[PDB]
């Protein structure tokens, strides 16, 4: 039986090290990485400030791609958009919304053509009004060392525009136009739309399910250049 | 490395099984018990959704019942057999149903009259003894703790805890000859006289004590209770 507790005490760790992989909300992450930690304790026998305890930037560390740095630089950026509303203290887990405009004028995200939609996918309500964890969950997504599969998801989401949960050729029209305002003509991008629809569509609805998007993104990879932003 | 981690968790396992195994043994209260067994218990139907193996009762869950026989010497049908004679005693304060764990206490001067204590030179200081406040208000944990100490599948040590402080009657931690003296005279339920009992206990404490004080502390007691086991009598009982 010891090789079950060892196998289990494995799976636990192999959980702990990627829900940062996760196309999952900060505090869904923190509670499955503090359950994996439990079972491990119980069963195996950096500057200082005042923004955040070290719990929760070793938290933060262990849910996302960003080191302790990182979020304190994070918080000072989300801090200078809403210096009113934004609370120098989260030692408490305050809760606070910042609107999307005030989000989508950020030099990392102002020349995006999907910024509000990014903005909303990280938002549960899907209005943007985001707090500071699903700031960092955005930025996390979309830093260089997130996963290509876990960019995919929120691509997905995000590309939706017709919110079917489905990607088909309106879907798509729309998306390659954003991503191509100076370079396909209205009448290319159907063309090219339909052809990349067609050799991914398997079971003949014109609509593509994540499986099948995830594929389409493998060939055709610069429909995930949208998700490399760096902070 | 690998032959260390093994090895570090075999230790582990190991551990949480003695625990769950003698936390029945312990001088502890029913709470912490079941907190200490619930730390430790963590990891250690085909054609049908219901499991195989075969609710006869309305009183207790049965996961709180699990936590009876795991924290006690008493099984089950003795557990919901302690509960009747419970409610026996105060019919009208004692609930029928435990299953949200109510808090009730009833007063010492009915548990006393139970017949298995009312004979009991040291009924009131038993009762006492398993109640948090020292006044014997026992919840039904209390009452079960009680007898879980008297039965006779508790070890000499668990009882020898109690005793020691039941006989400690100037509550200084230790035995002398003044507790013994008047713990002897309950004892001997007058078949001794007064001489006779300082005489029984002069030397009694002299032969088990070890640091020269005439005062007994737990270790020379257990040696004095070896030599001497009717000073046990008062802790065995049976419901
Ligand atoms: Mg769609
Ligand atoms: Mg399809
Ligand atoms: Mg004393
Ligand atoms: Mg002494």
């Amino acid at each position: 039986e010891l090789e079950r507790l060892k196998a289990e005490l494995d799976e636990k760790r192999q959980i702990i090290a990627t829900v940062k992989c996760k196309p999952w909300k900060m505090e869904k992450k923190i509670e499955v990485l503090k359950e994996a930690k439990k079972f491990v304790s119980e069963n195996e026998g950096g500057n200082k400030q005042t923004i955040f305890t070290e719990e929760q930037l070793d938290n933060y560390q262990d849910c996302t791609f960003f080191n302790k740095k990182d979020i304190l630089k994070l918080h000072s950026r989300f801090y200078e958009l809403a210096p009113n509303l934004v609370p120098m203290d989260y030692r408490k887990s305050p809760i606070v919304h910042v609107p999307m405009s005030l989000i989508i004028q950020m030099p990392e995200l102002r020349e995006n053509p999907f910024k509000e939609r990014i903005v909303a996918a990280f938002s549960e309500d899907g209005e943007g009004n985001l707090t500071f964890n699903d700031f960092v969950d955005m930025f996390s997504v979309l830093c260089e060392s997130a996963p290509r599969e876990l960019k995919a998801n929120y691509a997905f989401k995000i590309y939706d525009f017709n919110t079917d949960n489905f990607i088909c050729k309106e879907d798509l029209e729309l998306t390659l136009a954003r991503l191509t305002k100076s370079e396909l003509d209205e009448e290319e991008v159907v063309l090219v739309c339909d052809k990349v629809i067609e050799e991914a569509d398997l079971d003949g609805d014109g609509k593509l399910g994540f499986a099948d998007f995830e594929d389409m993104i493998a060939k055709a990879p610069d429909f995930l250049s949208t998700f490399h932003i760096r902070i």
